């Protein structure tokens, strides 16, 4: 379990714990490396924070009898 | 043509919202170059303000108290 080289800068990547998941930066470049299952982790949380979002405002629109049309972040990824 | 830190192959490019993502076909991860970041975190504060600025409208109308979730960028300042 050594570090990872940037593929930009090849020096050795720091590797920190944020909000739960492990992401790789380059202490000179910046750039930023997620592994797929920490990719995995960052995602499904975004997917939960949208979909609260999209049902508040749901239900706004249903009181108006208005159609609410689902959008976003979720459809980049 | 860069190559994956890890299968040390090259890794495929995937454009998303005018940000280019990295992609490794063989072990799936994902690099993002501190440009690409910086444009995703700009947009994902896009998308969060569209649905907060909905939101406020609707609570004005019906007169109740509203304080931004801010759920995005509270999740994505991690970066
Ligand atoms: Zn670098
Ligand atoms: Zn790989």
């Amino acid at each position: 379990m050594p570090l990872l080289l940037c593929p930009n800068c090849q020096v050795g990547m720091r590797e920190v714990e944020r909000r739960g998941v492990l992401i790789d930066v380059c202490p000179q470049c910046g750039g930023v490396w997620l592994d797929k299952g920490e990719l995995e982790k960052l995602l499904a949380e975004a997917e939960e924070v949208e979909r609260r979002y999209e049902e508040e405002l749901e239900g706004f629109y249903r009181k108006e009898g208005k159609p609410y049309k689902r959008k976003g972040f979720m459809k980049l990824f």
